[PDB]
């Protein structure tokens, strides 16, 4: 069967498709009118985008393929060095990183990390509560100062201080421009052209602004030689089980730009998206608020009282299901094999799986795909294997996905709690695409509730 396949521009084949700035949202589009897959070339490379949960499954079977760095990954590769993100499975550093962070990780982790989240949540309630009347709030901008000071604070005890600041941290406008540039490079023509040394002098600025503020950060903790329970305390200490080795600096200064890229981009998106949502409907907003005010009755939530938070983490993975920040990962077939009993791929062949696409599979979720229902998340065992993959596969999957579920209940539910909302200008969904997804533009007013903190 002939694979469907987009229009093409000559010699430059589908490339110039990918020349918008919204690049996500138009592959979403073609996958709509070719659908289930097509093919997508440009000069010297191919690759596949996957839209059902029916192919999506099999791609997802981790003894016919691996996690592929797709052309944005080996850009951000330049910076993110071989931290878990941009490694490949066989790459030795991947696999130790992966059993030395995995505890630091998990849903018991939460316990330890769960004061700093509160620390950096009270902040945002806090800045909330003392705005004027009349004043809005720029919604992505503050869940990103959140998101960004939580994983500083429970990573590595650095505090951003974003809600003292309207201009980010030096390491932070080099990372958004350094991410810009690895988008920038997919829609780009000649690289060694000389028109673009600007770009080149600025991309490799940016890296050393990252590596020397990030390695000063190892430097001064071993020298301190105290032991605050964190992210680079483990890394320091932590050994890998299976081959003895602990990550030396060069990878754990890549793991923990990893981390930030993460906690900066995918995480506020998220809060972003569910905010939009609930404002959008609200009595999906009543129930979430209900939630929050008969749950969190103490001023300081408690670990125990977010994971009593259901509702709230159904609006979530809903949020989740219909935006997925992070919106596509790459893949490649380990040896030849037939997809969908109809195409035959080689070893070596790559696939991208359409995460939003996937997420509006009618055969899965029924027609009624661009609501927003919570309820759908009401049984975890109800949702089939493969079908929501917001946060990945298997062992490739997001290690971070209880830390930013804790940090983005926590906030959410305490956010229900203390104010009222007001979708005050009828904001018009607009979607800014670079790493992530993020609603652009996004604001509300918050009228307090003033219950105490
Ligand atoms: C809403 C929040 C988040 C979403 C939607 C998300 C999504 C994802 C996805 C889809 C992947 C797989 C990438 C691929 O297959 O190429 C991934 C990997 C990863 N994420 Fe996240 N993520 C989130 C938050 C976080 C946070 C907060 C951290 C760390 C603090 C984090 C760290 C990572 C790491 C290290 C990987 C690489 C895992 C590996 O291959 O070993 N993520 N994430």
């Amino acid at each position: 069967k002939e694979m469907p396949q987009p229009k093409t521009f000559g010699e430059l084949k589908n490339l110039p498709l990918l020349n918008t700035d919204k690049p996500v949202q138009a592959l979403m589009k073609i996958a709509d009118e070719l659908g289930e897959i097509f093919k997508f070339e440009a000069p010297g490379r191919v690759t596949r985008y996957l839209s059902s949960q029916r192919l999506i499954k099999e791609a997802c079977d981790e003894s016919r393929f691996d996690k592929n760095l797709s052309q944005a990954l080996k850009f951000v590769r330049d910076f993110a060095g071989d931290g878990l993100f941009t490694s490949w499975t066989h790459e030795k550093n991947w696999k130790k990183a992966h059993n030395i962070l995995l505890p630091s990780f998990s849903q018991q982790a939460m316990k330890g990390y769960h004061a700093m989240m509160v620390d950096i949540a009270v902040q945002l309630v806090q800045k909330w509560e003392r705005l004027n009347a009349d004043e809005h709030i720029e919604v992505p901008e503050d869940m990103t100062r959140l998101t960004l000071d939580t994983i500083g604070l429970c990573g590595f005890n650095y505090r951003f201080n974003s809600f003292y600041r309207d201009q980010p941290h030096p390491f932070i406008t080099s990372m958004v421009r350094a991410l810009d540039e690895a988008m920038n490079k997919l829609q780009r023509a000649n690289p060694d052209d000389p028109a673009y040394d600007e770009n080149k002098r600025q991309f490799q600025e940016d890296i050393k602004v990252m590596n020397d503020l990030v390695d000063k950060i190892i430097a001064d903790r071993k020298a301190s030689g105290e032991q605050s329970d964190d992210l680079l305390t483990h890394m320091l200490n932590g050994k890998d089980p299976e081959t003895g080795e602990p990550l030396d600096d060069e990878n754990i200064r890549y793991q923990i730009i990893t981390f930030l890229i993460a906690g900066h981009e995918t995480t506020s998106g998220l809060l972003s998206f569910a905010l939009y949502f609930l404002v959008k409907n609200p009595h999906v907003l009543q129930k979430a608020a209900e939630e929050a005010a008969r749950v969190l009755v103490d001023p300081v939530p408690s670990y125990k009282q977010v994971k009593q938070l259901k509702y709230v983490g159904m609006v979530l993975n809903e949020a989740l299901r219909l935006w997925p920040t992070a919106p596509a990962f790459s893949l490649y077939a380990k040896e030849d094999t037939v997809l969908g009993g109809e195409y035959p791929l080689e070893k070596g062949d790559e696939l991208m799986v359409l995460i939003p696409q996937l997420h509006r599979d009618k055969t899965i979720w029924g027609d009624d795909v661009e609501e927003f229902r919570p309820e759908r998340f009401e049984n975890p065992s109800a949702i089939p294997q493969h079908a929501f993959k917001p946060f990945g596969n298997g062992q490739r999957a997001c290690i971070g996905q209880q830390f930013a579920l804790h940090e983005a209940t926590l906030v959410l539910g305490m956010m229900l709690k203390h104010f009222d909302f007001e979708d005050h200008t009828n904001y018009e969904l607009d979607i800014k695409e670079t790493l992530t997804l993020k609603p652009e533009g996004f604001v509300v007013k918050a009228k307090s509730k003033k219950i105490p903190l």
